C-alpha cells in the first residue's frame, strides 16, 4: 500500500477554506481518507490510484487538490476556478479519462502551484517524496 | 438549497466504523459536506442531487449511505458488501446511471434498512423528513 499524509497551511486571513469533499478512485483496490492529528491521510491499495480533496471558502473560491501514486511515484495536481458542476468526484475521475488530466497525473509531480482567477496561489509540495509513506503540504495563499 | 444533517449511531461493540470518503454528485449546482457538532452536513444547490458517505470498519466490513433530494422529496439508500473497486464516488454516480440504484432514488424514502452478508443491519431514518432542512439518523447494528 501507499500512504499520503497531507498538512494544510492557510496563510492568508482574507479567506478561510475548509474541506467539503474527499473522494477515492477505484483502481489499485481503492483506498480510504481519514484524519489523524488534523492531517488528511490517504491510504491506497497500491500504485495507480488517487484521491481528491475539494476545498471551499465562504467567499465562493474553491479548488481541488488531488494526490496519488502513478508508476510507483507520487503525483499531485490542483484545479481552481471550479464550476458548480465540477465536484471533487467529477475531477477525480477525469484523471483517468480526460487526456489533459491524464498527462498531469503522469508527470508524477512532487511539487505544483497554480493561481485562480482572483490571483490566489495554491501549492502542493511533498516534503517526503519517496517510497510508500509520503508526506505533503497543501499551502493556500 | 437543501440541507441534510446526518447523525451516526453505532450500537454494536463488535465493530467500529468510521467515514473514509464523502462525495457530492454534480447535478443541481453540486454541494458540500461539512461537519458540525460531530454531524455530517450535506448542503446541495437545489433539488436533484445527492452525496455519499462511505464507512469502513477495521474488521473489513464497509458500506455506503447516500442521501439526496429528488423532485423536492428526500431519498436515501445503503449499499453493503462493497468490493475494493466500489468506492464512494463509484456508488454515488450509479444513482444516475444504474437501474436498481436509480429506482432506489426514485422511491424517495424517508427510511431504509438492509443487512450485509454477515447479518449486520444498517438503517437510515429521517427524523426531520420534509422541507429543505432535513435530518437523518444512520443507525449501525
Amino acid at each position: 500500500t501507499y500512504k499520503i499524509t497531507v498538512r494544510v497551511y492557510q496563510t492568508n486571513p482574507n479567506a478561510f477554506f475548509h474541506p467539503v469533499e474527499k473522494t477515492v478512485w477505484k483502481y489499485a483496490n481503492g483506498g480510504t481518507w481519514t484524519i489523524t492529528d488534523d492531517q488528511h491521510v490517504l491510504t491506497m491499495g497500491g500504485s495507480g490510484t488517487s484521491g481528491t480533496l475539494r476545498f471551499h471558502a465562504d467567499n465562493g473560491e474553491s479548488f481541488t487538490a488531488t494526490f496519488g501514486v502513478h508508476n510507483y511515484k507520487r503525483w499531485c495536481d490542483i484545479v481552481t476556478n471550479l464550476a458548480a458542476d465540477e465536484t471533487g468526484m467529477v475531477i477525480n475521475q477525469q484523471y483517468y479519462s480526460q487526456k489533459n488530466r491524464e498527462e498531469a497525473r503522469e508527470r508524477q509531480l512532487s511539487n505544483y502551484e497554480v493561481k485562480n482567477a482572483k490571483g490566489r496561489n495554491f501549492e502542493i509540495v511533498y516534503t517526503e517524496a519517496e517510497g510508500n509513506d509520503l508526506h505533503a503540504n497543501l499551502i493556500i495563499g
